């Protein structure tokens, strides 16, 4: 078990381990998100597993950011069950918090509220000064939703959050790390996160679908020609064939379902590009019409250049498209 | 859909993929870390991963020790895969470590050697593939195969381990495209539960062999560097470009780095690490009480490389002092 300060990437999740001196404390672990936690006379512990980033995208550009949780939570003392993270320029440390121990967080006067996830959380703005953080000892913000009534598991909705705050005029630099986090204050306690789920991006944000027919893109290259058999679309033949249109992503995720086929019993291959660069490769394995989906492809919001186009051709096969859809 | 047709993806870190060919209905659902559960009917090929995808540019052993930790409820009805599945590319090879099957025990044709590992006997084989589909379209390639001699459906499999046994009989590897615990059906129907599957990058402790570098035996560099005993024999660095550095044999491509070092304060000090000249990571100090704060986890490739200790963001409200640095 980690036992000292510690950073690192365990089953896809950054996790850290951090405290001051004095007491002790031991961090365990499992699979996904997943960890358990005691501690003992700290002055402050800090245990958490989620995502740290490159300080370079802000958290709309990183995209839409919810996780789901569940806590076995056992706090002897002043303790959080929270939401965490920071940004830079400004430097911010924040909290969605959804459970406490003998106190609730962060005492003064809240800026607002926001009900959200079937509870409602009151939102805070506190000032640091000299203390711990990410960029050494600092004088920082801090930005706090803390829920009314306790709960150890279910949904919170991130960027909900970070929307709220930023409305009330608590303005957020680039993201450097969002994770669930257990918190100790001069106490002691035990917890175990058995679910933590950081999900970016494919939320209910994939029930509408934007379809878009190959026949009705701008067509590129040597021989690309509209079909009507296996279905009405195009036929991309040689290198350079392409099918390409402007999209105005609303969302920065998205996932891409091409529905296609080759013309014989050999593999078709067929790229995706944004904005001129590849994002992956369509296979259609035969003759027969098929959806392949190409999932959380991150591209930013706005105006781009989606191209669908044949670089492997060989004189073998032929890709038949049919439609694009975005989800 | 709860997938039913071709994607690939990533979930909860893990690189997934469904793929099938045409005739008959798969579906897998995606559960936290490599979980998934997946049901075929009537397929001709099927297949239902969750690990990693890599971008061709690393062997194996530039990427490190694979090892996967696993376990899963495996309901065959017909011929089907429980298996460590991949690629490698340049050469082109699709490889399999088959823990359990259905009917058919694979790949027929006459082993080429053996390996004991994971507390089983697994059986090595070689075949080849003429126009199949492969990533690179339809193509002849390779296939390498460890096929456990009894079936067993949750364990550990030391990929690496197979890895050399396969390369040492010859059987030459490319750039590591992709490996993944993997269900596969042919012909048949079945329902599989892959309830644990723990992809291993880097994890050590066969052979856990600390080394212990002590900063006062280390290069000094920069304008003050200099030597200490309080709170430990070891070293104080002061000003910006004040390090300490030393060459390191790297055996494995993979290292965990703890150093113990302390501020001279109750101001937080930063001390960054180098490795081949680039950065790497940045230790940090709270307090003026020896501490031990380890970066885990770096990928720096094998080979005799420098590793360098040096501050970059002193202001003059806080000294570094170093007292050792283990690479584990
Ligand atoms: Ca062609
Ligand atoms: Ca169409
Ligand atoms: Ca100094
Ligand atoms: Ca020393």
């Amino acid at each position: 078990a980690i036992t000292s300060n510690e950073i690192g990437t365990h089953d896809g999740y950054d996790y850290e381990f951090w405290k001051d001196s004095g007491g002790s404390g031991s961090m365990t672990l499992n699979s996904g998100g997943t960890f358990s936690a005691q501690w003992s006379n700290v002055n402050n512990i800090l245990f958490r597993k989620g995502k740290k980033f490159d300080e370079t995208q802000t958290h709309q550009q990183i995209g839409n950011m919810s996780i789901n949780y569940g806590a076995t939570y056992n706090p002897n003392g002043n303790s959080y069950l929270t939401v965490y993270g920071w940004t830079v320029d400004p430097l911010v440390e924040f909290y969605i918090v959804d459970s406490w121990g003998t106190w609730r967080p962060p005492g003064g006067t809240p800026k607002g509220t926001i009900n959200v996830d079937g509870g409602t959380y009151q939102i805070y703005e506190t000032t640091r000064y000299n203390q711990p953080s990410i960029k050494g000892t600092a004088t920082f913000q801090q930005y706090w939703s803390v829920r009314t009534s306790k709960r150890t598991s279910g949904t919170i909705s991130v960027s909900e959050h970070f929307r709220a705050w930023e409305s009330l005029g608590m303005n957020m630099g680039n993201m450097y790390e969002v994770a669930l986090t257990v918190e100790g204050y001069q106490s002691s306690g035990s917890a175990n996160v058995y679910s933590n789920t950081l999900t970016i991006g494919g939320q209910s944000g994939g029930e509408q679908a934007t379809r878009v027919e190959a026949e009705s893109m701008t067509k590129g290259g040597p021989y690309t020609s509209n079909i009507t058999s296996p279905f009405n679309g195009v036929a991309l033949y040689a290198n350079g064939d392409n099918v390409s249109f402007n999209h105005s992503f609303t969302k920065a995720n998205s996932s891409f379902s091409l529905r296609g086929a080759s013309n014989n019993s050999n593999m078709a291959r067929v790229d995706l590009r944004i904005g001129g660069q590849n994002r992956g490769t369509f296979y259609f394995g035969d003759q027969y019409p098929a959806v392949y989906t190409i999932n959380n492809i991150n591209h930013g919001i706005g105006n781009q250049l989606v191209e669908l186009i044949v670089t492997a051709d060989d004189g073998t096969w032929d890709a038949y498209l049919d439609y694009l859809e975005i989800r």
